[PDB]
């Protein structure tokens, strides 16, 4: 009944299906690592030091899933690093196996299971209950298609079914745009919302559970990933207050060519359309507004940089703690300092919005970092200095992000021959399957 | 020609003298050593850890100045800690003064010189050309009466004889609420604007100069002292950005009784009169907006704490390296850090408001205080390995204001008995030779 092909409902809504497919005009795909290569030393030993890259269109979220380095050249459909999970957020076919198999039958195995399933671009069914009779007559009836999300906005207070039309706008986006970790053997995805949403609530739930993500293969640290918390950063910052939704800047109502109202699907930067976002509210101009944003995002960028610097340094500060010969008692508190120090930064900066979203939170969030990796550093020093060392911890060249991921021993050239073996081999085969089975056009 | 007894106004000014006269129901003197005796610590070796106090009404500023154990109890005319400089922001016989004297007569010598000259309460002169005949006929007429105020406004491109009136109505306050040291062999008032207001502008000022206002006693560290940078962190907030004068907030436009409209010289809490302040731009509820600002002020305070926990074990460890004979030489780098840290901490937090006026730039300068606090600690637990500590320095009892002076040296008893001696012997004897001279009644 959920239907994943999207091109399905191009003939009975053109508006939406033709700006809705122009997601694919936000096409370029920058290298976050190359742009700060303290990120491949801060994931040390996680997939994310592999590959890592700034969000683009919809259109491109189940080819990024499959290219990235981080998902690996499975073998078979029980090979590979990652899990079903990593589907999660990319496809509707996610919508039609979840309906299929359950809950639990789509999470159980391995991401590689899912290549001839998941084919798909992120579309129709993700947001909508496309099966309401409404529907066709033009009406939203927006729903959340992932229980997991429903789940995580009972437990925040906020039950979708009970929530007004405005709430639920931003709620549909909050479905994949969050923090979120694997629960359990089978890798379901949880979002860390049982005690709120501000990062000392997910600090101390994450902590309770005693749950990491991967050891820092550097200080051997337990960590925590942050991931994309726009959801709960939104909900933090002044315009989510007023409940200003992601819908209002990033889904402006236009007109079509006949005068027509509707909601423009082309989802990007807002500021593309000014006109039709920011004015609607304000009476400032559009460069007066970029640069107050420019601002933040400098601001953010300078103090951020400053908090990754201090955790390189207590990473291999860690690093050469160990090679000294100190034991997993006496590096223990160092590592409950990083991981907290990691996991506030993480937060802050993960979302590639935050400097517009709510910029006084994330200054904030990277402040409450600091202190942690003060307090790393300076118990580092005292444990050092019983090992006999008093000097400096020197750091290796990591100016650019090939030497960095040379200088935590990653194989980079054998990584990407591999992958590129899968790319050229695996997604055809994957695609032409699903084009068989009837998945795919 | 300038009028410094106010009550003169009284008559032709009935609006704006009894509004003004009622800043004396603004009478609750705070101290804010007592709910943070941290600062104690941070000022040790400076008069403001003796007393410092959170602002109250302007009528006050002439007693507070008189009171605080900050000018001591000077025994004569040339005795007393402190300059004639801390008149200048308190009484409109500075401007009286510095048109009879001339500005370099006025700042010589000490504050207990014009103790019997700088008698009237903060007032009309001080912001108003009360000379000018259309001021009796109901034109403000403001004027900057200070002229290194002046100065400062021509150095940040803003000359106040070409500015716009709204422009002049913050200038007016800024002739006080500004960050400010002593110049020159004098003590007179500049204020550190020439490199631009940012705290990285003011910061590389000072350096360039070679500048400070005292070495804390515990690291010996060559200290800035910051103070309430309204002026500065208002310019640099988003109601800064928009315009949005200190007027707009502070002295809204009310009408009496007989329905004429004026401005309110009972200069406060702007949500004491939200319908004529807030209300006049925004839609949003009074209880909605002091919410939200309640929230910034204990994020604030939050990190504020975080950052000053880490300078206290700073100082401490500082005079513990110093004990065990560290040389100049060997604390230089350090005492770099310290100086740094602490001023970025000062700057952001010495205005009460800026939780309101500039939250975020408030929390961004504390982030840039942690890094060079980290610093610090880092350095010093490396250096106190050189002489054999390797164990954490611990800190005196400081629980309490009180507690935290005595761990200082400070005999708060003694110097408490000699200002209060002070106030009952000395004050009536200024005002009785001032009535005398006709400058007071
Ligand atoms: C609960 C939602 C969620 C899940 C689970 C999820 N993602 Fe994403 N993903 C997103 C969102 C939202 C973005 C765009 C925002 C961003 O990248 O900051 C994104 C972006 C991406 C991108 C493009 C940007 C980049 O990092 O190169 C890739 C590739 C990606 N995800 C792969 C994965 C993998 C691999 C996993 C499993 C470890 C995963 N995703 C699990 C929501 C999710
Ligand atoms: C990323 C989530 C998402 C995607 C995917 C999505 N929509 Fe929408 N859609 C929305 C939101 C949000 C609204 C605005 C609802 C409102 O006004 O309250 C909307 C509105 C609509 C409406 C109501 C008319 C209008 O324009 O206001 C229709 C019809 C519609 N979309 C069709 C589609 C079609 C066809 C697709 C597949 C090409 C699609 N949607 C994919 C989120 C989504
Ligand atoms: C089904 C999960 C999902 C849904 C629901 C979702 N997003 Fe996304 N979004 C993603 C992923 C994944 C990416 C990154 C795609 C890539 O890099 O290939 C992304 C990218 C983006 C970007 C970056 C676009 C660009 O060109 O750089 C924005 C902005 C965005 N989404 C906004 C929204 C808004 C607003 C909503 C709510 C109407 C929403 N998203 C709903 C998963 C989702
Ligand atoms: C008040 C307007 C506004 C609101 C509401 C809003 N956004 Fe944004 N968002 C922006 C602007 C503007 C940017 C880009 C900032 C810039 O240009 O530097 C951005 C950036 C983003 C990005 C980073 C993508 C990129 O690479 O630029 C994502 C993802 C995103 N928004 C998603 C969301 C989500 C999800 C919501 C709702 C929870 C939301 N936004 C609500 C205005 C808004
Ligand atoms: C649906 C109305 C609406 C939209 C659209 C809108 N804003 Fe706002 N904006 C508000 C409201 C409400 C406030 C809070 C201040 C107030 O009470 O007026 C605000 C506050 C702000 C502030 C001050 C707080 C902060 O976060 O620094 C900035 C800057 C700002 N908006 C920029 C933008 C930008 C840029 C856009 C376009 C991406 C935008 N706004 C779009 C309604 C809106
Ligand atoms: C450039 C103007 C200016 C200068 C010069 C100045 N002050 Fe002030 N003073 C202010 C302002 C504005 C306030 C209220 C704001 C605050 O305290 O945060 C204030 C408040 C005070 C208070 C009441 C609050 C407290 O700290 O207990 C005292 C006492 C005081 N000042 C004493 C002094 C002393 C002593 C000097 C000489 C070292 C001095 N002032 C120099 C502007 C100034
Ligand atoms: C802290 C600075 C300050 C103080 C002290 C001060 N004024 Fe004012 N005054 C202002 C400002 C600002 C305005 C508003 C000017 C405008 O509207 O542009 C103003 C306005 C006025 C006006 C014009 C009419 C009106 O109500 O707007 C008069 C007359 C006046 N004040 C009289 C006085 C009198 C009399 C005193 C002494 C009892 C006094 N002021 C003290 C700053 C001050
Ligand atoms: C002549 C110097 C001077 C001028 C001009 C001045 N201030 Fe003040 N202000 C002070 C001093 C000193 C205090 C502290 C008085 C005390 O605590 O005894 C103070 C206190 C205050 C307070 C705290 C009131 C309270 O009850 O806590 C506010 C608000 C304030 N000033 C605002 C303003 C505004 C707005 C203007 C511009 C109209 C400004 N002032 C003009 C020196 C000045
Ligand atoms: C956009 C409104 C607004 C503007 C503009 C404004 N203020 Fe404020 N200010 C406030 C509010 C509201 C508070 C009290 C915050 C609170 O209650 O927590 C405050 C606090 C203060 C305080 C601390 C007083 C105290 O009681 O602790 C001072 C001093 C002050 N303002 C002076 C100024 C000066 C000088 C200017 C111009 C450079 C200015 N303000 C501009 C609204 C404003
Ligand atoms: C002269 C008109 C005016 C006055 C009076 C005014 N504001 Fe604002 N306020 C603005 C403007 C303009 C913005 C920028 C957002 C926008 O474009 O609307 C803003 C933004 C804000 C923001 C969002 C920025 C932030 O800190 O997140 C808050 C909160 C706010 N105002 C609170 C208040 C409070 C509280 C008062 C009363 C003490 C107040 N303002 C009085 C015009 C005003
Ligand atoms: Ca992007
Ligand atoms: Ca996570
Ligand atoms: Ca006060
Ligand atoms: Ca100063």
């Amino acid at each position: 009944t959920v239907e994943a092909k999207n091109e399905t409902f191009a003939p009975q809504h053109p508006d939406q299906y033709l700006s809705w497919k122009a997601t694919s005009e936000q096409s370029e795909r920058v290298d976050a690592l190359a742009e700060d290569p303290r990120l491949v030393i801060l994931w040390a030993g996680y997939p994310f030091s592999r590959d890592y890259n700034k969000p683009r269109g919809h259109a491109f979220a189940v080819t990024d899933v499959r290219e990235t380095l981080r998902t690996g050249a499975p073998k078979n459909a029980e090979d590979g690093p990652l899990p079903m999970a990593c589907w999660s957020c990319k496809s509707p076919d996610v919508a039609r196996l979840i309906q299929k198999d359950g809950e639990d039958g789509y999470f159980h195995g391995k991401w590689a299971r899912g290549g001839p399933e998941i084919v798909n671009n992120l579309g129709c069914a993700d947001c909508h209950n496309t099966a309401s009779p409404e529907f066709a007559k033009g009406k939203p009836e927006l729903t959340l298609s992932r229980p997991y999300a429903a789940r995580a906005m009972e437990a925040i207070g906020k039950p979708f079914e009970k929530a007004g039309r405005f709430d639920q706008q931003s709620m549909v986006c909050g479905q994949c745009h969050v923090e979120y970790y694997f629960d359990g053997k089978n890798k379901a995805v949880k979002f860390p919302w049982d005690d709120g949403m501000k990062v000392e609530n997910m600090e101390q739930y994450y902590d309770k559970i005693a749950f990491s993500d991967w050891t820092n293969s550097l200080s051997k640290t337990p960590m925590l990933k942050a991931e994309h918390p726009e959801y709960e950063t939104w909900t933090a910052g002044i315009h989510g207050k007023n409940n200003v939704t992601c819908i209002d800047c990033h889904m402006p109502k236009v007109q079509n060519a006949e005068g027509k109202l509707y909601t423009d699907h082309k989802i990007g930067n807002p500021f593309d359309n000014f006109a039709q976002t920011c004015a609607n509210c304000h009476t400032q101009d559009k460069a007066a507004l970029q640069k107050v944003v420019a601002e933040r995002k400098q601001s953010i960028n300078d103090l951020k940089i400053k908090v990754e610097d201090q955790l390189v340094h207590a990473h291999f500060e860690a690093k050469a703690a160990l090679d000294a010969g100190a034991t997993e008692a006496e590096m223990k508190p160092i590592q409950d300092d990083i991981r907290h120090a990691q996991w506030r930064w993480d937060l802050a900066i993960a979302s590639h919005g935050i400097h517009m979203h709510a910029p006084e939170e994330g200054l904030r969030m990277l402040g409450t970092a600091m202190d942690k990796a003060a307090d790393a550093r300076t118990k580092l020093a005292r444990l050092l200095a019983t090992k006999g060392i008093t000097h400096e911890i020197q750091i290796p060249d990591i100016s650019t992000k090939e030497k960095a991921q040379q200088a935590i021993g990653l194989n980079m050239e054998q990584i990407k021959a591999e992958k590129q073996d899968f790319i050229k081999t695996v997604i055809p085969q994957w695609e032409e399957q699903a084009r068989k089975n009837g998945l795919l056009s």
